[PDB]
C-alpha cells in the first residue's frame, strides 16, 4: 500500500508509467467523474493488476465518482459500490477478475462518443494521437513511426514504439510492470 494506493496512482510518478489506454480512461474519469461498464472494467482491473487492494480501489473509486458532487457517495453506494466489489471478489463470487490483456481490450465493442474504453492507437485520429505523443515529448519522426503501424492496424507494435520512445505477449499491465522497473 506503500506505493499503490488510492492517491498514488494520480501522481506523475506512477501515472509516467500507464499506457495510452489507462492514461485516456484516467482522464475520462478524472474529467467525468465516471465511466461507463467497459472503462470501468477495463481500468478498475489495470488497477487491481498493478497492486491496488480492495480497500484502497473502493477509496480511489469511490472519491473519483463523488468528486464535485457529481452524486452523493449514497449513491455511489447504491449503484457502483458492489459493482466495485465485485471486480475484487468481496461480494464473495469466487471468480478472481484478470485483468485485461490487448486482445481483450480490442476485441470488446468499438469506443463511440462518451466512452474511454478500448486502445487509442485505434480509437483516435492520427490528429489527436500527434497531439498526444507531442505532450509526450515524441518528435515528428517519431509519430509518423508510431502512426506508420496505426495506419497497418498493428496497434500493440505502435504502443511498444512509444513505449521504446519514451524510456531508455502484449498487455497494459506488462507496458506498467516494465515501466516502473525502469524507475527502479
Ligand atoms: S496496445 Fe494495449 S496497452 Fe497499448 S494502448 Fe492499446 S490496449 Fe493499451
Amino acid at each position: 500500500d506503500d506505493e499503490i494506493n488510492a492517491q498514488s496512482v494520480w501522481s506523475e510518478e506512477i501515472s509516467s508509467n500507464y499506457p495510452l489506454c489507462i492514461k485516456n480512461l484516467m482522464e475520462g474519469l478524472k474529467k467525468n467523474h465516471h465511466l461507463r461498464f467497459f472503462g470501468r472494467q477495463q481500468l478498475s482491473l489495470f488497477l487491481k493488476g498493478i497492486g491496488l487492494s480492495a480497500d484502497e480501489a473502493l477509496k480511489f473509486w469511490s472519491e473519483a465518482f463523488t468528486r464535485n458532487g457529481n452524486m452523493t457517495m449514497e449513491k455511489f453506494n447504491k449503484e457502483f459500490r458492489f459493482s466495485f466489489r465485485h471486480n475484487y471478489g468481496l461480494e464473495g463470487n469466487r471468480i478472481n477478475f484478470k485483468p485485461w490483456d490487448c486482445h481483450t481490450i480490442l476485441s470488446k465493442p468499438r469506443p463511440g462518443r462518451g466512452d474511454y474504453h478500448g486502445c487509442p492507437f485505434r480509437d483516435w485520429s492520427h490528429e489527436r494521437l500527434s497531439a498526444e505523443l507531442r505532450s509526450m515529448k515524441l518528435t515528428q519522426a517519431q509519430i509518423i513511426s508510431v502512426l506508420d503501424s496505426c495506419q497497418k492496424g498493428e496497434y500493440t507494435i505502435a504502443c511498444t514504439k512509444v513505449f521504446e520512445m519514451t524510456h531508455n505477449i502484449a498487455h497494459p499491465n506488462l507496458y506498467f510492470e516494465r515501466s516502473r522497473q525502469l524507475q527502479k
